[PDB]
């Protein structure tokens, strides 16, 4: 976590959705269905933070963006 | 974190998703679509893994759980 690692969990309209997931996929590795995750820059975070904001409506969608100092721990059930 | 903190997200068929919904609202906190998170002690994280495995497919779906020492920093965008 060259600065730190983030994990990027959304919900977002239909309209928008696909576009939010298109985005995040040229900067993070996709877990599942509308899950990110990586290891980011501060000044990265910044930009995806941005790019996020230009992409949703921000009275309809969520966007949480879990910040951690290095890749989790994880367990996976099924897959 | 009594023994850890979890954010389970999950990705699950139709038929099955809501009732993986229902299960997980009765052992932590909702945060959006398919995202859930909060404190667990070790056998109640057992409990909540076995009570997922009953409920999914293994072949079909797929949970995560990150497990982390304490509640994790966290934006929203958006809400």
């Amino acid at each position: 976590a060259m600065d730190m690692y983030v994990v990027i969990v959304y919900d977002v309209a239909v309209e928008r959705v696909n576009r939010v997931k298109k985005f995040l996929r040229r900067h993070l590795h996709w877990v599942q269905n509308s899950v990110f995750e990586g290891e980011v820059t501060l000044a990265e975070f910044e930009r995806i933070k941005a790019g996020l904001l230009d992409l949703i409506d921000e009275d309809e969608d969520s966007v949480v963006i879990y910040k951690l100092r290095s890749m989790p721990k994880r367990e996976v059930l099924g897959m």
